[PDB]
């Protein structure tokens, strides 16, 4: 048995991805490849995580939460 959590990501991975999102809310192919070369991942998975990062951002930029 094992199952530490429901995440496909890792600490270090998420750290860099978070720094990188703090650096830029978008990344192009070449950059994403660089991240994948530095981090050992796939442009897809990274794009999805990145997508989710700003997904929550645009759903948490003082816009959600209708008290009236």
């Amino acid at each position: 048995m094992r199952k530490r959590g429901r995440q496909t990501y890792t600490r270090y991975q998420t750290l860099e991805l978070e720094k990188e999102f703090h650096f830029n809310r978008y990344l192009t192919r070449r950059r994403r490849i660089e991240i994948a070369h530095a981090l050992s991942l796939t442009e897809r998975q990274i794009k999805i995580w990145f997508q989710n990062r700003r997904m929550k951002w645009k759903k948490e930029n003082k816009t959600k939460g209708e008290p009236g």
